C-alpha cells in the first residue's frame, strides 16, 4: 500500500466529502453560515479526520484538486437549496499555501458563486498566518481579483502579515482558557480590539460552554463556532436543521 496511490484513487472515487460546521451570531440566533470541513469516507477504515491526511495532500500537492472537488460538491449540495439559506449566507473553505500561487483559485470561486443566485451567499477562504509567509506581497493580484468577485479572506487560527483580509478567526486555544487565565483573557481582548480597529469581522472557534459564549458576546465578537452551536455534520443534518430554522 502507498499513501499517494490511496489519495489519488480516493479523489477519483469521490471519497472526500464535505462536513459542515455552522456559525452563529455572537448574540445568538439563526445560523448565518458554515465552515466546510473535509472528511475521508474510507471504505475500509471508516470516516477519517483531516489531520491524518491533509498534511500529505499538502506535501504531494494533491490538496489543490481535493479542494476543487470539495468546492464543486458544496455547490451541488447547497446550490439547489438556496431558498433555505439566509441572505448573505457565509460558506467557508480551508485553503493551503499552494493554492495561493497563480490564478486557478479565482476560476473555482467564480464557479461556486455561479451555482447560487448573485449576492445570496458570501464565499470565504481561510488561511493560517503561517501559510502567508510563503510570498507576502507579489503575485497578489489574486487577492484583488478574488475580492472583485466578492470573495472574502479570513485568517484562520489567529494568535497561534500585511494584507488584505476581511476576517480573523480566534483559535480554539484562546477560547478554551476563557475565565481561568487573566493573561490569555487580556491577549484575547487585544485580538478583538485589533479586529475592530482594522474593521475586520471576527469569529471565535471552539465555543463549547455558555460561559465562553457570554464572555465573547459581551465584547462584540461577531460570530461563534463550536460544539455549543453545533458539531461538524453531514449534508443531511444541515438541511434538516436549516429547514427547522425557516420555521419562526
Ligand atoms: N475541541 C473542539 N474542536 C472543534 C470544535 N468545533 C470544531 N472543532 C474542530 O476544529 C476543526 C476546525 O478548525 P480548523 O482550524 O479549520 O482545523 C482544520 C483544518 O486546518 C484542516 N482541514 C479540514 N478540512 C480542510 C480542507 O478542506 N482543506 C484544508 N487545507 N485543510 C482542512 O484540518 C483541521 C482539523 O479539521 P477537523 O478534524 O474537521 O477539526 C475541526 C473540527 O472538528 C469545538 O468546539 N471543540
Ligand atoms: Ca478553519
Ligand atoms: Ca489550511
Ligand atoms: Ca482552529
Amino acid at each position: 500500500a502507498s499513501p499517494s496511490s490511496e489519495l489519488r484513487r480516493a479523489l477519483e472515487a469521490n471519497e472526500f466529502i464535505p462536513y459542515y460546521q455552522p456559525l452563529s451570531p455572537g448574540q445568538g440566533g439563526r445560523w448565518i453560515g458554515v465552515e466546510v470541513l473535509m472528511r475521508w469516507r474510507h471504505p475500509r477504515e471508516g470516516l477519517i479526520r483531516p489531520d491524518l491526511f491533509i498534511p500529505f495532500a499538502e506535501r504531494s500537492g494533491l490538496i489543490v484538486p481535493m479542494t476543487r472537488a470539495l468546492m464543486r460538491q458544496v455547490a451541488e449540495d447547497l446550490g439547489g437549496h438556496a431558498g433555505k439559506l439566509e441572505p448573505g449566507f457565509h460558506i467557508g473553505f480551508n485553503i493551503s499555501a499552494t493554492h495561493c500561487h497563480e490564478l486557478a483559485l479565482v476560476d473555482d470561486c467564480r464557479e461556486l458563486l455561479a451555482a447560487f443566485p448573485p449576492g445570496h451567499i458570501t464565499l470565504v477562504l481561510e488561511l493560517t498566518e503561517r501559510e502567508l509567509i510563503e510570498s507576502s506581497e507579489v503575485t497578489d493580484r489574486l487577492f484583488d481579483e478574488l475580492h472583485a468577485l466578492g470573495v472574502k479572506i479570513a485568517i484562520d487560527d489567529f494568535g497561534t502579515r500585511k494584507f488584505q483580509v476581511d476576517c480573523l478567526k480566534i483559535d480554539q486555544s484562546f477560547v478554551a482558557r476563557i475565565g481561568i487565565d487573566t493573561l490569555s483573557g487580556h491577549i484575547l481582548d487585544s485580538i478583538v480590539e485589533l479586529s475592530a480597529k482594522l474593521d475586520l469581522d471576527i469569529v471565535a472557534e471552539g465555543v463549547e460552554t455558555p460561559e465562553q459564549r457570554d464572555y465573547l458576546a459581551a465584547r462584540g465578537v461577531d460570530y461563534l463556532q463550536g460544539y455549543l452551536i453545533g458539531r461538524p455534520m453531514p449534508l443531511e443534518s444541515l438541511l434538516s436543521s436549516l429547514t427547522v430554522q425557516e420555521g419562526q
